[PDB]
């Protein structure tokens, strides 16, 4: 069924208690609930109709009345429908026992077990698969819950709200009662048993210096892991207090974390349950990424208690409205904690190459959606990372203090309560009266970008009258239609700009928005001395397509001397993209043609000399140098190229870096060997506490350039790579694991980091990617010995995501012309789905580029999609989004 957004309507109903008894058994989980409903002032006679999934009735009952089967009452393992006869007109209690089995329920939705941890997960539809209910956002109640469960194998029980009540039960039993008076919405609903180790501490709150007690949890074998995240949880509760004067309102806030988990983690009320791999890190046992990735996550989940948690959502199509802004309070925390640039450049990265390629896909759809038929497949990065950019335009219109005034009225206005985006719009607009100065000033236009799909194009022409020293930026916004609009409108794009002299690099006017309203529009600049290059959308100012149609003399001023990161990481990429271009086509041609011989055009020579003068600059970032001697994603690049012949984009690829690499490799190797010191400092090495994201950066420049002179085979490159590999980094000796590839010490590599990672889960997960990801002629039989050797039938996602996604990156295999890359990640995709549907779509990824490519991959990979949808058992999640895909 299709659900639209426009077709909300309240429930008949009212949920006002909930009172559960969880009992955990060894074969079975009996779960008995007591509902104290109401009638609601939209009820018209309907009747009873609960959400139910693959539950097994023992019996349901209207106040204590057992109800009768095919009289009163059907089943069909997904809705319990009571007739209207049956049901009261007043206040009632709706009471059930049911059967689940946690232990085997592999989907990781609802109750379910993760190796010897009890753990659920609710949102979005979960809740329905642990007892009946009316599951929905909207429907707010009061939570009593008590948990019982054998005292050896579950000391630790955990729920919502405060524990009220520790009791022992006959026959090495034990029992533990939560009670959670707050209303909330059942997706917010989390219970979690086992053997638990755990840290804590305590957190005085700013302003009202309330004491607050933190847990973090995880299996004991890694709780020597969890210190990182305890910080983090800390670093977090400080910035909301201090950016936006928020501070936690709950007694005690618990993080646990479980190896099972579909994605990074979850936002329950109080008990923020995490996936292994976004709350666990040593540096002994960890990449450099697990930091950055448990500080954003741990970070995100805590900002939700407001936005999402405090202030919830009416229904699901407002999921922008807690995601998009909880995202957007992520990165503005990120970036505050990090203190370095690339943690914004990495954000606008994974955007124009994830969420660009999905915008202009079948799949495309607006940041809040008008329909959905599985909402399981409504979490998309549009929802979050566009939805983020968007949240976080507000900011830039409005200007720190004037947002901060506007974010300040939303929560206020709205806290314990639902909400829409509209709510959102309105508060922020009421900012926008203040700063205009005008009760008259709206934001009616700003509407249209949670409704409108697809990127906007941003194109430019410049004029300069050296005479009246008059500057005008003439602009022009361009939607294209796609299926969800025929006609598009002109978006509120609101442009950060500044203006550099070409003769001393300065600035040249103070810091300016222009907000472009129209569909084109001109904009004039008085007093400009001397004709400048414009530095546009600063910080990367909105969700577009930057045409800038500057010249790579004026990009490569730019990269060299403007203030703005994003716009010099974003010339260098322009620079590059036209390199990519005019290569790509020369390939192209050449091979169409069969021509015996032909000519490329070299990479800019004053560009590698840019490049060049910019690694060499000490106290230019180290992060930011690895950005410019990197080419842009491919999943960046599809979006500029129609019809596009993998072999020959990798073909472009590799004669560009050469011939960089043909100028710069000596300067490389001299810079890998002088960062080592700093790099690889083991000072803080046994302090968990101690995190230097800027060394990291150092790292990553190291091992960015130690990849690419193994590429490049520089003379006695594989000395360096075996001293790399006695690195007490992982990021290090991962590294050199792949860099290794090109080399016939690969297999030795191959075995000595899988000593290292073997024992544990989280590092041979990390290990699997290295090796998954290698640039390896014979990947698909190293894979094959992956399956057989080390992932075998393994079920948990973290696992299978592993060895497989990192492997669809490989322009030159995964897109081998037999198609057999596409058919492994089938035959992948329809195994997975067996057992959890949501991995499944997730292991589709590869696949939504599919009408991109050159017309021979777009043929095989269609085929494959087709074989996919034609499986008898395929489930309603992945036949949706393969049809979506497909366009049927
Ligand atoms: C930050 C990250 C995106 C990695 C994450 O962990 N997000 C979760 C979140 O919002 N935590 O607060 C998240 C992501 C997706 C989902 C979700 C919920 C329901 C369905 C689906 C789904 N079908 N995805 O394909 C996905 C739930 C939570
Ligand atoms: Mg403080
Ligand atoms: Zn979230």
């Amino acid at each position: 069924k299709i659900h639209y957004r426009k077709d909300y309507k309240p429930s008949g109903f009212i949920i006002n208690q909930v009172t559960l008894n969880i009992n955990i058994h060894d074969q079975e989980t009996i779960v008995r609930s007591v509902l104290d409903m109401d009638i609601s002032k939209h009820n018209v006679g309907e009747d009873l109709v609960f959400d139910g999934v693959g539950l097994k009735i023992n019996e349901i009952s209207i106040n204590n009345k057992k109800l009768v089967e095919g009289e009163e009452y059907t089943y069909d393992n997904e809705f319990l429908t009571i007739f209207s006869k049956f049901v009261p007109k007043s206040k009632f209690a709706f009471s059930s026992e049911v059967i689940i089995h946690p232990e085997t329920n592999y989907a990781l939705t609802g109750l379910y077990k993760s190796k010897n941890i009890i753990v659920s997960q609710c949102e979005a539809t979960g809740f329905r698969r642990i007892t009946f209910f009316i599951d929905r956002p909207d429907m707010m109640a009061k939570y009593d819950v008590t948990v019982t469960a054998d005292k050896e194998k579950y000391p630790v029980l955990l729920s919502n709200g405060d524990k009220v009540n520790e009791f022992e039960i006959p026959g090495g039993r034990h029992g533990a009662r939560f009670n959670d008076p707050p209303l909330k919405p059942c997706y917010l609903f989390a219970v979690v048993a086992g053997d638990l180790k755990h840290l804590s501490a305590t957190y005085i709150t700013k302003y009202t210096k309330k004491k607050v007690e933190l847990y973090v949890f995880s299996e004991e074998k890694y709780v020597s892991k969890l210190q990182w995240a305890l910080e983090c949880l800390k670093k977090s509760m400080a910035f909301d207090e201090d950016y936006f004067g928020l501070e936690y309102d709950l007694s005690r806030l618990n993080l646990v974390a479980v190896s099972d988990f579909n994605v990074g983690a979850m936002e329950n009320k109080g008990l923020n349950i995490f996936n292994a791999n976004s709350l666990l890190a040593s540096k002994k046992n960890s990449i450099d990424f697990s930091y950055a990735r448990i500080l954003t996550v741990v970070g995100h989940e805590y900002f939700h208690q407001y936005t999402g948690n405090r202030v919830t959502l009416r229904d699901w199509f407002q999921l922008t409205l807690k995601e998009g802004l909880t995202v957007h309070r992520e990165n503005l925390f990120s970036e505050e904690m990090t203190k370095t640039v690339t943690t914004r450049l990495s954000h606008v990265d994974l955007l124009r190459s994830v969420q660009f390629l999905e915008d202009s896909s079948p799949l495309s759809h607006p940041i809040r959606p008008e329909s959905y038929v599985s909402m399981e497949n409504f979490y998309t990065t549009t929802v979050y990372d566009k939805g983020s950019e968007v949240m976080r335009m507000y900011l830039t219109i409005l200007g720190e203090e004037y947002y901060k005034k506007g974010f300040d009225i939303y929560i206020k206005k709205n806290d314990g309560n639902t909400a829409t985006c509209e709510d959102f719009n309105y508060a922020m607009e009421q900012a926008y009266k203040m700063k205009k100065a005008d009760n008259s000033a709206n934001l009616n236009q700003y509407l249209l970008w949670f409704s409108q799909s697809g990127t906007p194009h941003v194109s430019f022409k410049y004029n300069y009258d050296a005479e009246k020293k008059q500057y005008s930026i003439h602009v022009n916004q361009y939607t294209k239609p796609d299926e969800n609009q025929k006609e598009k409108k002109p978006l509120f794009i609101p442009i950060s700009v500044g203006l550099i002299n070409p003769e001393n690099g300065k600035e040249m006017i103070s810091q300016t928005t222009l907000e472009l309203t129209k569909e084109s529009d001109t904009f004039v600049f008085n007093n400009i001395a001397v004709k400048p290059i414009p530095s546009l959308f600063r910080g990367f100012s909105a969700p577009v397509y930057i045409e800038d149609q500057l010249t790579d003399e004026e990009r490569i001023l730019l990269l060299k001397y403007d203030s703005d990161a994003f716009v010099r990481y974003n010339s260098c990429t322009n620079i590059y993209m036209k390199q990519i271009l005019m290569n790509y086509n020369e390939f192209l041609k050449a091979k169409n043609e069969k021509l015996e011989s032909f000519q490329l055009t070299p990479v800019n020579a004053q560009f590698i000399d840019a490049i060049k003068y910019l690694l060499e600059d000490p106290h230019a970032d180290a992060g930011f140098k690895s950005y410019i001697v990197s080419l842009p994603q491919d999943r960046y690049i599809i979006n500029f190229v129609s019809n596009l012949d993998t072999d020959v984009l990798a073909d472009t690829k590799e004669y560009i870096y050469k011939q960089i690499g043909d100028k710069l490799n000596d300067v490389y190797y001299k810079m890998f060997k002088s960062l080592e010191a700093k790099a690889d400092d083991l000072t803080y090495f046994n302090d968990e506490s101690h995190v230097d994201f800027d060394q990291m950066n150092m790292r990553t420049l190291r091992n960015t350039l130690l990849s690419l002179l193994s590429k490049a085979q520089y003379p006695n490159i594989l000395n360096e790579i075996i001293e790399h590999s006695k690195s007490p980094y992982p990021s290090n000796w991962l590294t050199s694991l792949s860099v290794s590839a090109y080399f016939d010490k690969y297999f030795e590599l191959y075995d000595k980091t899988y000593k290292l990672s073997k024992d544990d889960e989280l590092l041979l997960q990390e290990w699997l990617k290295t090796v998954s990801r290698s640039d390896r002629k014979d990947i698909y039989e190293i894979l094959k010995k992956l399956e057989n050797e080390v992932l075998k039938d393994s079920k948990n996602p973290n696992d299978i995501r592993a060895v497989y996604l990192p492997f669809t990156n490989n322009l030159r295999r995964f897109h081998d012309i037999s198609g057999k890359g596409y058919k492994l990640i089938a035959e992948v995709i329809t195994k997975t789905d067996k057992f959890n549907p949501m991995v499944a779509t997730q292991l589709c990824e590869p696949f939504k580029l599919w009408n991109k490519l050159d017309t021979k991959r777009q043929e095989l990979m269609l085929n494959e999609m087709n074989t996919m949808l034609q499986e008898p058992q395929i489930s309603n999640n992945l036949k949706e989004y393969l049809l979506r895909l497909t366009n049927k």
